[PDB]
């Protein structure tokens, strides 16, 4: 199986596979069973921002997620990342639908990584704030298009704009990322993305995840709804 | 009195004001007693780097200090700096020697600040890798110097190079710098320097530390040797 | 006097100190009378964004203003500014209305300057704090709530005054050549909003770079844009 | 065939195929036969570093090398690159030798690319690594344990090989333009240590950008430095 270190924007509570009772973010190591959530109020139709932070000194992966009304929701979790991700990866977003759906609508994304020794380093930088029709930096899987927008719409919408169940994709940047090294005395990675998701549904679901994975990561068959194009099981 | 936040790389132990009975790395949260240390093994004549992070996330100051044959040392604290720091701050490099002296020469220096809201920002970032003689955006203080080659020494040195005595100085980047401000999602400091702290004595003293002041500090009257020009006491 | 390199974008037509016939995007080095100009649409109520550009190497000053609907315009001058400025400058931004006004609003402005062989300063503001400790405010410039810079005199039911002039300059002195560095480049961008319901906007905002200390020369409202004493 | 932007660091004078007769740095523009050369002293066994600089608004490729002793040349020609090379390109590092031989030792390497109305990218090597995922090697080209990138081959002793010629390219392509875009800048220094006991050294290192599916061209050793297939 693949291996993965996300940061999930829950959606939809499955409190049968360990969710909480509301819509949360979460804190993802190998599982999509969050080693660690909090309450997110989702706000339908409006633009948010994440931003993930993480450093090989502190050890904490940390996360917050934030609309323009002020209203945000923050998780951290001590994790030694060394000890579970693979030296190089690849980085990327995720998001699923399923019996019930909303648009995964991702409108920037930016990442760093770097590793530091003895000096004022190895890095890579990029940033989307616009992503074009043929993006040839960016590694589309399942359902994931780009637009003529300047949108990345993780997963299908209808002619007449509208989101599909049952759906699937991510993008993952074209190069590996070289996520810790033996030498460094510091590795550090951030991340932001912001987001739109919409629905008209009885409930929105599933939700869109940033993660990291070996390099050869591909959707696990069956992985719509709950697990988020993540994970092939609940475990 | 002078609002303090420190990192400390302390050469000296000064087991009678808390101290640990080795050279170590500190946390300092308004005391020069530290809320957290580590051991240090202080390389002497070797050119080490200090490496500082924090965000208002994960709310966790960290620190490592590492020398070029691989030996680190790395301490962590977790403090909500909002409640401790006024929004605008100085930051700043400061060093001491007492009845012990070493040289406390810094070869570089990096800072970035960042304040983030719902986007992929104001910031301010500097790096000197080469201090000038004249260093306009430097507030120099106590005994502290820039020279023609290229270094900051904090501490004062004789013409034929040898440390001395009773000795303090500091360096400040002359902008203030807004370190929180309560409608950003996240704020974030970085720091990095490089330094060689050389020493003929029965026993280097007293260490160098970056810390974040009010924008109006200055030296604390009497705060040579253990107090590393930052506190007018040890309490 | 202060010695000055500046970009201006000059909304009002002064034909008779030098400007084109048209509004314009100017290269000013020392004097009001720039190097070099081309012609700009100003779009009254929309917000444009400038890009100033520099490097050692090249030795080309380089400039674009643009709008969202994708107009621009374009200048760049040759000049070896190791020759022009001194090693030690504050970086700012200068606005100015006279007989005709607009308002002179700032919403974002960055700035990076290298020297390489790296030291390097970098500041972004993308929104102003209502007292920003690191700007110093000359002349009729404020900062507000909102978020922006008013370099020039906005009365309280928000419309633009004339004959008034403001500049905002970076607190920290900037490196901005240094005799052993292979490479000395520099780069600054802001956003403005320009508005006016006059019978023709003026005078226009500029990017500069000064001597240290620097300030308002008398009498440089209107034409001189806040950074000349006289049009010579 | 490929197309190629290329700033050249030629050590060989071939006055055959329109090199000046000596040592010179170059911006070469689909061609071996540079558009600008200023002449270069290459100090045998010393750290140098290149710094190479473009944006579409002054549309100058700039080009300085320089040594720690301060000595340093400098080449720039105009030219709006829009009109040149395709929308995705790669970069990357070649060098070559021939007849004569040096090592084309790579110590660093670092590129920016940016595309503002922002998309950018930067990357840094400081240290390179045995199994570098984020570099495609062509031809001799090798990363070690000692943190370097070796562009042509060298001996067990230590020692440089002849016609050897090596590629390493950034393994992500790059939107080195977009119509949209008000600016698109890149920058790119790398450092390199060239070493020879020969009669004389040769050929060189460059820093180069290619259509995104580039491979050495066949024959490419010495004079044409892994980047052309003639020398027209
Ligand atoms: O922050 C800055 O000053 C530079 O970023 C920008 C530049 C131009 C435009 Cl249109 C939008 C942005 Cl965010
Ligand atoms: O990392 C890079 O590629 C750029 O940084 C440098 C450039 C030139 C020199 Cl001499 C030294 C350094 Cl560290
Ligand atoms: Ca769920
Ligand atoms: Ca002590
Ligand atoms: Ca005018
Ligand atoms: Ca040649
Ligand atoms: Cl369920
Ligand atoms: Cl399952
Ligand atoms: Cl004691
Ligand atoms: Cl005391
Ligand atoms: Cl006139
Ligand atoms: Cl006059
Ligand atoms: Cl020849
Ligand atoms: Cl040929
Ligand atoms: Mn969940
Ligand atoms: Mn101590
Ligand atoms: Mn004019
Ligand atoms: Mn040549």
């Amino acid at each position: 199986a693949d291996t993965i270190v996300a940061v999930e924007l829950d959606t939809y509570p499955n409190t049968d596979i360990g969710d909480p009772s509301y819509p949360h973010i979460g804190i993802d190591i190998k599982s999509v069973r969050s080693k660690k959530t909090a309450k997110w109020n989702m706000q339908n139709g409006k633009v948010g921002t994440a931003h993930i932070i993480y450093n090989s000194v502190g050890k904490r992966l940390s996360a917050v997620v934030s609309y323009p009304n002020g209203d945000s929701a923050t998780v951290s979790y001590d994790v030694d990342l060394d000890n579970v991700l693979p030296e190089w990866v690849r980085v990327g977003l995720s998001a699923s639908t399923g019996l019930y759906k909303e648009t995964n609508t991702i409108l920037s994304w930016s990442f760093t990584s770097k590793l530091k020794s003895n000096s004022t380093t190895n890095a890579l930088h990029f940033v989307f704030n616009q992503f074009s029709k043929d993006q040839k930096d960016l590694i589309l899987q399942g359902d994931a298009t780009t637009g003529t927008d300047g949108n990345l719409e993780l997963t299908r919408v209808s002619s007449n704009g509208s989101p599909q169940g049952s759906s699937v994709g991510r993008a993952l940047f074209y190069a590996p990322v070289h996520i810790w090294e033996s030498s460094a005395v510091v590795a550090s990675f951030d991340a932001t993305f912001t987001f739109l998701i919409k629905s008209s549904d009885s409930h929105p679901a599933d939700g869109i995840a940033f993660f990291i994975s070996n390099i050869d990561s591909s959707i696990p068959s069956g992985s719509t709804g709950r697990l988020l194009g993540l994970f092939p099981d609940a475990n």
